[PDB]
């Protein structure tokens, strides 16, 4: 057997007291008032989780894949990486990541304390010295918020090592998995595009097949189904790369000693089992997911003889569009593709369905959809169930939380009719009320963490979506009746009173001036009966280049 987890017996313990509900008393009332559907996981459901991703990984590789593997590899060999420098990966490091313990913390190893560089220094040295002894990481159940479903998610558990190795996987690692996954898999890197650019690739693809049909394949547990052997073939794609020598050392000790796999400890220092598996904590968790994702995926392809396939991968997201056979024999084929999967160590959680619609194609949560710009011209957007973002923003507004899950929603879904009307009436209005427009703010967008004032979302959001995202409409039947039903079961006001709302933070942010006047021109034209003509407006090199969930950075 290969077990992707086994287990002692010790809890998976929370290190403070945890929050499940919204508090009692208004808030995020104005939001939305069925305040009872919406939860936080917490470590009380810790053992549901664990049953889930615990069990025996069977694989078995054929031709298909190791065709496939070869060919990653000889794209990888194109790559030269460079190592970073300890200042530069302490740079990488979020304001708020977890402490180490050694005894210094985030903001120990971004100042460069002696502490924090002794320490980083003693454990690059650790790498290259031993080959062999597996590193301690830490679990903990994740605190994420939903609404209920007619019953409950359980939470997710994240497997981290302590800061100071965080450090040393930037250094080794953090070139590669910023560069390779686009040298191997080129247009099907997901991560390499904006929202716009996803969707022009969404559709642009669509439109060039005689007769489309697209699935998404979602993986059960993906992180629990990733073997030591995909691990080790991860590895194998990594020394392909030009590497310095200090670095090709620190992979390989990272990959035997952290990894394939380790001990797991709790909050209370006990020994809580031992992970064969992925773990969600550690650098190259996005780029060796997208990686594994994309052979196992492109060899069952091939095995299921699928026809003229283009497939875009986001971490364990897959979405393939291929040139349809008919229905019975896209189905057929679609099983044969499962049946690979499987066999490489990939079950489904729910089974696969040919899709002919591409509007009805979720992948990465969202969808392709269609309005029109003030001209008339048809715009393709991406937009998404509002639920969850919805929920998020309501515990947001009434507890205090380091991550801002309503400002990265603005900046990925800036065009939908929901995250017009909801989060930035919403959001604006609090801010503009609390004096803080101009406080800048964390959010994530693909695993990591960016600093972001609010005041700039009119120049983000036109870079990213277009002058479009101001002046969309005639939304589709489809996505209108989604988001009504939607704010139905959430509890959220109606049209008119968002309307309202941002008329007056509209106002109110126009006699500001400068940018606070730009954020009402812009955001809020919705609203007023009389539309203004919008235009132009007078660094982004790193955004939408790669994914890092889990991967400890920031920017
Ligand atoms: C300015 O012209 P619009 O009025 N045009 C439209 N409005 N809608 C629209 C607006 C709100 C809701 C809705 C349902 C619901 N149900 C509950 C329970 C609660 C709440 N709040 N809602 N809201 C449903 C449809 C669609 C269109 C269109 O052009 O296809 C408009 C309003 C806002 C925004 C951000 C953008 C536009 C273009």
């Amino acid at each position: 057997s290969s077990m992707s987890y086994t287990w002692t017996g010790a809890l998976i313990t929370p290190c403070a007291a945890e929050e499940s509900k919204l508090p009692i008393n208004p808030l995020s009332n104005s939001l939305l008032r069925h305040h009872n559907m919406v939860y936080a996981t917490t470590s009380r459901s810790a053992s549901l989780r664990q049953k889930k991703v615990t069990f025996d990984r069977l694989q078995v590789l054929d031709d298909h894949y190791r065709d496939v593997l070869k060919e990653m590899k000889a794209k990888a060999s194109t790559v030269k990486a460079k190592l970073l420098s300890i200042e530069e990966a302490c740079k990488l490091t979020p304001p708020h990541s977890a402490k180490s313990k050694f005894g210094y913390g985030a903001k120990d190893v971004r100042n460069l304390s002696s502490r924090a560089v002794n320490h980083i220094r003693s454990v690059w040295e650790d790498l290259l010295e031993d080959t062999e002894t597996p590193i301690d990481t830490t679990i903990m159940a994740k605190s994420e918020v939903f609404c209920v479903q007619p019953g409950r998610k359980p939470a997710r558990l994240i497997v981290f090592p302590d800061l100071g190795v965080r450090v040393c996987e930037k250094m080794a690692l953090y070139d590669v998995v910023s560069t390779l996954p686009q040298a191997v898999m080129g247009s099907s890197y997901g991560f390499q595009y904006s929202p716009k650019q996803r969707v022009e690739f969404l559709v642009n693809t669509w439109k060039s097949k005689k007769c489309p049909m697209g699935f998404s394949y979602d993986t059960r547990c993906f992180d629990s189904t990733v073997t030591e052997s995909d691990i080790r073939v991860e590895e194998s794609i990594y020394q392909c790369c030009d590497l310095a020598p200090e670095a090709r050392q620190a992979i390989r000790s990272l990959t035997e000693r952290l990894y394939i796999g380790g001990p797991l400890t709790n909050s209370k220092g006990q020994n809580c089992g031992y992970r064969r598996c992925r773990a969600s904590g550690v650098l190259t968790t996005s780029c060796g997911n997208t990686l594994t994702c994309y052979l196992k995926a492109t060899a069952a392809c091939r095995a299921a003889k699928l026809q003229d396939c283009t497939m875009l991968v986001n971490g364990d997201d897959l979405v393939v569009i291929c040139e349809s056979a008919g229905t019975q024999e896209d189905a057929a084929a679609l099983r044969a593709f499962t049946e690979a999967m499987t066999r490489y160590s990939a079950p489904p959680g729910d089974p696969p369905q040919p899709e002919y619609d591409l509007e009805l194609i979720t992948s990465c949560s969202s969808n392709v959809s269609v309005a029109h710009d003030a001209s008339g011209k048809r715009v393709y957007y991406l937009t998404r169930d509002p639920t969850t973002p919805l929920a998020r923003a309501a515990w947001e507004t009434a507890r205090h939380t380091p991550i801002n899950s309503w400002l990265g929603n603005i900046i990925m879904y800036a065009p939908t009719l929901w995250a017009r009307m909801i989060l930035m009436t919403h959001f604006f209005s609090i801010l503009l009320a609390q004096e803080q427009l101009e406080k800048a703010l964390d959010c994530q967008i693909y695993g990591a963490c960016y600093s972001i004032e609010p005041l700039d979302l009119p120049q983000i959001i036109e870079r990213l979506h277009g002058l479009s995202a101001f002046t969309l409409h005639s939304y589709s039947p489809g996505e209108i009746n989604r988001v009504a039903s939607c704010l139905r079961k959430l509890g959220v006001p109606p049209l008119r009173t968002w309307r309202h709302r941002a008329r007056s933070v509209r106002a109110k942010l126009l006699s500001q001036g400068g940018r606070a006047a730009t954020c009402g021109r812009y955001l809020f034209n919705w609203a007023v009966r009389t539309k203004l003509k919008l235009t132009p407006i007078p660094d982004l090199s790193g955004w939408f280049v790669a994914g890092y969930s889990g991967g400890d950075i920031y920017h």
